[PDB]
């Protein structure tokens, strides 16, 4: 376990410092490291009197030391990196008189993920729709237009030196504009090797969205998020597939080696799925830039129909 609060020194920043009786907890968000939704007031300086729904992270009550410097890591990360449209930004966070809170933008509309499953259409083309609340179906457009924000969050993160290491719908949340917010970037690595048989507490394996080099020889660069683009890819145009189905975890090394990749998804043009291919090639460096699957994106989007 941890130390008290009061032990450590946390890093008090006077741009993002905010007064802890200004923040209105609420109901839970996420479980891992905690996030809790709450209401903060006066978050911007300019206007005290405005209340602001923000998301609340926080360490859990058995916390091990290294647990406070990874979230204050993930703080400062967030700092160095600065901030843009399609990623989850720091609002502001709480070092002194209580426990460590972290405050980041929230996302009422959960995970990308989820977001599509709720929006499958009756027909064929998809799986069942397992909501129990149906949402309105999104259009061509809507989808690609999905596809480019990602790759936008992407593009400037990676010009900002960072390397997500598990980009997928899961790590993608919609705002209540719609607005796709990359999460999650700004996490520290684990210094232990990792076990490709650990699943996340969703019943995730992120070891389908590594690349073959990340995966085999635990290398993680710009090139091998391209690839987890390609499979976050093969996630919008499936709604919320899952990725190689009825294959193995064991066996998912074999056949990647084969240069064996997933088929295109029913209902996906034959561009959107070379992009796919183009992201899962066995050679790093012939993976398209961000910067380039940003620019085809945004091409296809003013092509592709919005009815």
């Amino acid at each position: 376990h941890m130390a008290g609060v009061s032990e450590y020194e946390l890093p008090e920043d006077p741009r993002w410092e905010l007064p802890r009786d200004r923040l209105v907890l609420g109901k839970p968000l996420g479980e891992g490291g905690q996030v809790v939704l709450a209401e903060a007031i006066g978050l911007d300086k300019d206007k005290p009197n405005r209340v602001t729904k923000v998301a609340v992270k926080m360490l859990k009550s058995d916390a091990t030391e290294k647990d406070l410097s990874d979230l204050i890591s993930e703080m400062e990360m967030m700092k160095m990196i600065g901030k843009h449209k399609n990623i989850i930004n720091l609002l502001g966070a709480c070092t002194q008189d209580g426990p460590l809170y972290v405050i980041v933008e929230y996302a009422s509309k959960g995970n990308l993920r989820e977001y599509l499953q709720a929006r499958r259409p009756p027909g064929l083309e998809y799986s069942y729709n397992p909501s129990h609340n149906p949402e309105e179906q999104l259009s061509s457009k809507d989808l690609v237009s999905c596809a480019y924000q990602v790759a936008r969050g992407m593009e400037y993160l990676a010009s900002k030196k960072c390397i997500h290491r598990d980009l997928a719908a899961r790590n993608v949340l919609v705002t209540e504009d719609n607005v796709m917010k990359i999460a999650d970037f700004g996490l520290a690595r684990d210094i232990h090797h990792i076990d490709y048989y650990k699943k996340t507490t969703n019943g995730r394996l992120p070891v389908k969205w590594m690349a073959p080099e990340a995966l085999f020889d635990r290398i993680y660069t710009h090139q091998s998020d391209v690839w987890s683009f390609g499979v976050l890819l093969w996630e919008i145009f499936t709604l919320g597939g899952s990725p190689y189905p009825g294959v193995p975890v064991e066996e998912l090394f074999k056949l990647l080696k084969e240069g064996h990749r997933m088929d295109k998804p029913s209902n996906c043009t034959n561009e959107l799925y070379m992009m796919m291919r183009d992201c899962w090639h066995a050679v790093p460096s012939q993976r398209p830039t961000f910067k380039q699957l940003v620019e085809d994106l945004d091409r296809i989007v003013a092509l592709t129909s919005n009815q």
